[PDB]
């Protein structure tokens, strides 16, 4: 589970942008993960579940690495929402489309808490959005993960601001 090059990532092209999604872990496979995203045009990499490596060789090759869950020096997944919309907005503003690759610690789901965020901010209700993202089978049924809307407004983002 390291030299594996046969299974490819999945490119999700929304009305807003395009995001690449890759199963399996990193470190042992990272030496191919980077070479995959830069082929798909994912010159931005964004990590939200847990980070396990240090961004240097791949960053200095031209890639924007975003390492959220690194320590208590980062905020909880409650405020990271505004950072989310402003990111996915800007990573598609900086170029005439581009791509963004996203990764998580393989176990139960594929960090759908990321993509689902844009699903609500486009105009959906998170209770409907579960049945859209969770369709992969579990991985989108935590507490503060989904109850987030009960504090975060689906207006003032992907409507009229920029």
């Amino acid at each position: 589970m390291a030299r594996m090059n046969r299974p490819a990532p999945v490119e999700v092209s929304y009305k807003h942008m395009r995001f690449l999604i890759t199963h399996n872990p990193t470190n042992a496979t990272l030496s191919t993960f980077i070479e995959d995203l830069k082929k798909y045009g994912a010159t931005t990499v964004v990590r939200v579940c847990e980070v396990t490596y240090d961004k240097t060789p791949l960053e200095k090759d031209g890639i924007t690495v975003v390492d959220w869950p690194f320590d208590d020096g980062a905020p909880p997944p409650g405020k990271v929402v505004e950072d989310w919309l402003s990111l996915v907005k800007a990573k598609f503003c900086e170029a005439p489309g581009s791509c963004v690759a996203v990764h998580c610690v393989a176990g139960l789901g594929r960090a759908p808490v990321l993509v689902a965020l844009a699903l609500i901010e486009s105009g959906m209700k998170y209770e409907d959005a579960i049945q859209f993202i969770r369709q992969k089978r579990r991985g989108a049924i935590n507490s503060k993960q989904l109850t987030y809307l009960e504090k975060y407004r689906p207006k003032q983002r992907l409507r009229f601001k920029d």
